[PDB]
RNA sequence: UGAGCCUUGAUGUGUAGGAUAGGUGGGAGGCUUUGAAGUGUGGACGCCAGUCUGCAUGGAGCCGACCUUGAAAUACCACC
């Protein structure tokens, strides 16, 4: 499931992972495959940390950032 | 008396609208006998039309893509 979303005047952006259907190595790999689908666009003028801080969650979860 | 921090909140009428349209992960039923819609009343906010909570009442429904619409739900959890 591609998905192409737009970031905010802010920066914060997030884009859809998937249901709670998918499993925990699942869900891992999905978040790699996006990180470095994302760093791999860096821009010179992004001086500073590329990714902050990510606020995943779920139905009944709660923003957490991970490695 | 200035400055900051994990957390909980309050405010979000471009005009096309039931009317005070920030959006994103989740998302087409969450929430409500771990008591929801309707009443008198107090403070916050706002584009003086209107939103949230305390008090007592009621104690079982406002809300859905609802009809419109550039952006959709403040149907629910977290972010800013």
């Amino acid at each position: 499931g591609q998905v192409r979303y737009r970031n905010d005047k802010n920066g914060i952006i997030h884009t859809t992972i998937g249901k709670v259907d998918f499993d925990a190595d699942k869900l891992k790999e999905n978040l790699e495959a996006l990180l470095v689908a994302l760093k791999k666009a860096k821009p010179t003028q992004a001086k500073g940390v590329y990714i902050k801080k990510v606020s995943i969650s779920t139905t009944m979860g709660a923003g957490v950032a991970v490695d």
